[PDB]
C-alpha cells in the first residue's frame, strides 16, 4: 500500500496515525498549519509542512484527520481538487464490519467501533472509538460520529453532520446537512440543517450558520 | 447444528440474520406476517412466510428476532406450545461471555454485548450491540436490552422489561415486569410494573398497560 | 508471576477475581473485613482473613478492588507502608492499551476498555469495563472510572476522583482531587476539589467533604 500523508497534527492527528500504524500503513508524516508544530513529531512521526506541500506526496495515501466537518470538506474543497489525489479508508483492525457496508474513500473507523449491516458512510466520514451505527444507517459526506456515540437503526447523517461524544439518536430520525448534535444528547425528533441540539430530551440551543 | 428459521423479517430481523451467520448457523429462512414481505429477501435469506407455518419447520431451531418483549411473548404463547420446537441460543463471537453466566433458551447477545459474572437471564432475551451487564444482574424472560445500555451490579429485570439504547441504570436498582427506560435514561430508582420512565433524571412519563 | 492477594470481596473484588483469572493469574484469596464474608468464597476463591493479615502474604501481589477511591487510599496508606507490599497491574485481553500509556501499579482496566494514546494513570486506578480514556487523558491515583465512561481528549482528573458509568466528559475539562461525575452525567465545565455534579448538563449537587 502507499504511505500516508495525515492532515492535522491535533488530538484527532495523533489518534489516526495510532489508527494507520494499527492498520500495518506507514505513515509518511503530518501536514499542519500550525507555526508552533513546524520541526515538531507524534511519536517518531514528523509534521513535514503546511497543507500547500500536498502536491508533493502525490505517490502517497492522504486522510484528512481534524474533527470538524467545515474543516474537512473546506481543505479537499481548495487542497484535493477531484481526481489529482488518493486517499485512505482506515479501520481499525478492533472496529466490527458487517454485511453489506459501503464506505467512501477518506473514512476512518475507529477501535471498537461497530458498524452492523447495511450501513452506507459517504466520504471523509470519521466513526471514532466504541462508537454504533446499527441496521439501515447512511452517513452523507465528511460525517464526524463521536466516540461512544448511539446511532439506532434506519437513522439518516446528513452531509458535514457532527455528533458529540456518547450521544444517543433514536431510529428513524433524520439529521439534515450541517447539523450538530451535543456530546451526551438523546436525540428523539428530526434536527434541520446547521441546527445545534443539546441535552436530554435534545433541544435547539443554536444555528451554526 | 440445525438450521435456524427467524421470526420477525424487520430491523432485529435483518441484524439477527447477521448475528446467526457470525455463529456459524445456516439460516433458513424468516417467517414473517407482513403482506409485502412475501418473496422478498435479506442477503440471500428468504422470507419463507407467515408464522402459522412454523409447525413445517419442527427440524429447526427458532429465535424471536422482535425487540418489543410483549411480541415476543405473544408469538411463543400463540405459535411455540411447551416443548413442540427448540430453540437457539445466539453469542456473537465478539460477545465476552464471563464466568457463572447462566442463558435461558431463544436468546440473542449480540456483537461486543459483555455480561461479566453471576448474570442469570431468561428464556427469549436480547443483549444488543456493545451493552453492559454487569456482576448479579438478572433478567427475567423476553427482557430487551438495547444497543449501549449500561446495567450495572445487582440490577434486576422482570419479565417483558425493555431498556432503551445508552441508558444508564444505578447498581440495585430493581425494575418491575413490563415496565420500559427510556433511551438515554439515568435510572437511579426502582421503576414499578408497566411503568415507562424517561430523561436525567429518569422520571415516570406514562404507563404501557 | 506472584500469586495474587485482592482486598476486597464485594461487587468490585468479585469482577476483579474475574479479571485476574483472564490475565492468567492464580489468586489465593480475598482479604475482607466483613464478618458475613469469613469462611465464605467467591467461585472456588477463599476469603482468606480480614486485612490486618495482609502481612501473612508478602509472597503475593494484591490490588484492592474496592471502588470507592477514598477507600481505596485508606487502606493503602494504613495497611501497605512504602516497599512493604507489590501489587499487579491488571490489564484484560480484550482492553486495547495503545502507544505511550503509562499505568502506575495498582490498576485495574476492565474487558473491553479502551486507551488510546498519551494517557497516564497513577497508582491504584480502575478503568471499568468499556469505558473509553481518549488521547491526553491524565489521572492522578486511586481514579475510579465506571463502566461505560466516555473521557475525551486531553480530560485531567485528579486524585481520588470518581467518574460514575456511562458519564460523558468534554475535552480539555479539569476535574480536581476528590470530585465525584453521576453516572450518566455530561460534563462540559471543570469541577472544583469535593464537588459531586450530577445530570444533563452537569450541575452541583453537594460537596464531599
Ligand atoms: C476523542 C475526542 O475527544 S472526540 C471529541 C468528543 N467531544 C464532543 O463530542 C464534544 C462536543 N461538544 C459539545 O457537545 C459542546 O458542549 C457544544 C459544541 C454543543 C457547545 O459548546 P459551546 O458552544 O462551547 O457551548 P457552551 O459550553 O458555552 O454552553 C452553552 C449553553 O449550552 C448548554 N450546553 C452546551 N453543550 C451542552 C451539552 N452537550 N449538553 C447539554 N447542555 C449543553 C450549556 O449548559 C449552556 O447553557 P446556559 O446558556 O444555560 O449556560
Ligand atoms: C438497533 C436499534 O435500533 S435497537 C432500538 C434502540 N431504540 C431505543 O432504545 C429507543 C426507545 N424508545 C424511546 O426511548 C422512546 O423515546 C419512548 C418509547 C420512551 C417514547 O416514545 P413515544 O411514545 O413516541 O414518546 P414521544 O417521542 O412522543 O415523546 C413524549 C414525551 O416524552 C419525552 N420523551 C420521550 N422519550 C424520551 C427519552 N428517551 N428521553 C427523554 N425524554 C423523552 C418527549 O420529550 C415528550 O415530552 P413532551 O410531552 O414534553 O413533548
Ligand atoms: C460494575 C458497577 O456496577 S460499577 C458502579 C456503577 N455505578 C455508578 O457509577 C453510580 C454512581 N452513583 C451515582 O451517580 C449516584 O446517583 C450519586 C452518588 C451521584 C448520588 O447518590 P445519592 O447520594 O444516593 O443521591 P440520591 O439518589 O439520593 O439523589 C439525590 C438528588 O440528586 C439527584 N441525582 C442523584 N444522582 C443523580 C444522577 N446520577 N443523575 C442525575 N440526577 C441525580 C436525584 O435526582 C436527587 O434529586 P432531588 O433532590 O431532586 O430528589
Ligand atoms: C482547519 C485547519 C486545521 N489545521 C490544523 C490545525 C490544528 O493543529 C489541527 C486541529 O487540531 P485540534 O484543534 O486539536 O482539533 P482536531 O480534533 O480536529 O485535531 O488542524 C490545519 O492545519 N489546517 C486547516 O485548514
Ligand atoms: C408482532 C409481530 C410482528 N411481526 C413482524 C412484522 C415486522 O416485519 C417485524 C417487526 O419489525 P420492525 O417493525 O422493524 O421491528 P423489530 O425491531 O422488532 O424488527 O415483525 C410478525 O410477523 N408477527 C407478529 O406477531
Ligand atoms: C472500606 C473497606 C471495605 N472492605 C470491604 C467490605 C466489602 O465487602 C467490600 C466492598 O464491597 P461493596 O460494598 O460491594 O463495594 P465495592 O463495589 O467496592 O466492592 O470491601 C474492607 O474489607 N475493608 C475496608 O476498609
Ligand atoms: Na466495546
Ligand atoms: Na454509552
Amino acid at each position: 500500500m502507499k504511505e500516508l500523508i495525515i492532515v492535522g497534527a491535533g488530538g484527532h492527528g495523533n489518534e489516526i496515525s495510532w489508527l494507520a500504524k494499527r492498520c500495518g500503513r506507514v505513515v509518511r508524516g503530518f501536514l499542519d498549519n500550525t507555526v508552533e508544530k513546524q520541526g515538531t513529531f507524534i511519536r517518531d512521526i514528523p509534521v513535514l509542512g503546511t497543507l500547500d506541500e500536498c502536491s508533493k506526496f502525490t505517490d502517497c495515501d492522504f486522510v484528512i484527520a481534524i474533527g470538524s466537518p467545515r474543516a474537512r470538506k473546506k481543505i479537499i474543497e481548495h487542497f484535493f481538487p477531484e481526481g489529482e489525489f488518493t486517499f485512505a479508508t482506515l479501520i481499525d483492525p478492533t472496529a466490527t464490519i458487517g454485511e453489506n457496508i459501503h464506505i467512501e474513500e477518506g473514512t476512518m473507523i475507529c477501535a471498537g467501533g461497530i458498524l452492523t449491516v447495511d450501513v452506507k458512510l459517504g466520504k471523509h466520514c470519521i466513526v471514532n472509538t466504541n462508537a454504533v451505527l446499527s441496521h439501515g444507517v447512511i452517513l452523507g459526506d465528511y460525517v464526524t460520529v463521536a466516540p461512544n456515540a448511539s446511532i439506532s437503526g434506519d437513522v439518516s447523517l446528513g452531509n458535514i453532520v457532527e455528533i458529540g461524544a456518547n450521544a444517543t439518536i433514536r431510529e428513524k430520525v433524520s439529521v439534515q446537512d450541517g447539523a450538530m448534535v451535543g456530546m451526551g444528547s438523546v436525540v428523539i425528533r428530526n434536527i434541520l440543517s446547521n441546527q445545534v441540539v443539546v441535552g436530554n430530551p435534545a433541544k435547539l440551543l443554536k444555528v451554526i450558520e
